[PDB]
């Protein structure tokens, strides 16, 4: 069930469906730039439209078996304000970053410091505050910040965040680890809300957990699969099932590299988890 025939095959019906979903030059199945501001941080890993969250962001409702989450692009510099939005009324109980302090360093990526920092973006101001630090093996190290996002006369949201600061390959291991911390996060975060009786725990498009790296597709992707294997509510819902419904519900890129969906494999190999539909 897991050897090369049932890989071979896995991997035949993932590349037809990235051959369907390949976007068209003005595709309307994708999400295109509303003026002369650009949209996607790249070109040729675009927004589904139908589960796109707001139309300026390179960003996805996605819901794999049971686990509802957010997948966005590591947001532009003209996207901010927008991607707080997105963030606060969401009432996002974890935001998951998966690229690197280096990564982010580096100038040339344009990715802006958006939650280890405070800053004002139009009538936003966001204070960040550094929280714990925990270890997810192999040396590989989550900051974890609470972002304070406040609009006069609008409610004060604030949100946890939780940055791995080096991804290298990344162990099936590390992302087992990242998966639970990420799950326990939005859990301790979602039942507050609950505890005030907040209305969004009802709202099927509210109190999803936001992950990005950079495009969204790689990293993101791997993290979203261990997530929704690690949901108790998943039995049976095979490999297939899962890059398929995440590549349907934002594009056909996700889970980009063989090395991201080896780890999708080796994780539900430990589980005795279907690689194929029967």
């Amino acid at each position: 069930p897991y050897g090369p025939e049932a890989r071979a095959e896995l991997s035949s019906r993932l590349t037809t469906l990235r051959n369907t979903l390949a976007p068209a030059t003005n595709d309307p199945r994708y999400l295109q730039a509303c003026g002369g501001e650009k949209l996607n941080r790249f070109r040729d890993i675009q927004c589904r439209r139908q589960t796109a969250v707001r139309a300026d962001l390179n960003a996805n409702y996605i819901q794999v078996g049971n686990t509802r989450t957010i997948a966005c692009q590591y947001p532009l510099q003209s996207q901010l304000e927008s991607h707080f939005r997105m963030l606060a009324e969401n009432r996002t109980p974890v935001l998951a970053v998966l690229a690197s302090s280096s990564e982010i360093a580096n100038q040339r990526f344009g990715m802006p410091d958006y939650f280890r920092q405070s800053g004002t973006y139009g009538s936003i101001t966001v204070e960040s505050k550094m929280t714990q630090q925990v270890g997810l093996g192999d040396g590989i190290m989550a900051d974890m910040y609470t972002l304070t996002i406040r609009e006069a006369g609008q409610k004060t949201i604030s949100v946890p965040v939780v940055h791995v600061t080096t991804w290298p390959v990344v162990s099936s291991e590390v992302t087992k680890a990242l998966a639970s911390l990420v799950d326990q996060t939005a859990e301790t975060k979602r039942n507050m809300y609950e505890s005030k009786g907040s209305s969004a725990v009802a709202d099927d498009s509210k109190l999803r957990p936001v992950i990005h790296c950079r495009a969204g597709v790689g990293r993101t992707a791997q993290l979203i699969g261990a997530m929704c294997m690690n949901d108790s509510r998943n039995s049976q819902l095979s490999v297939e099932d899962m890059v398929s419904q995440m590549r349907v519900q934002r594009n056909g890129i996700m889970v980009q590299k063989d090395e991201q969906l080896d780890v999708l494999i080796k994780l539900a190999e430990g589980q005795g988890r279907p690689l194929l539909n029967s």
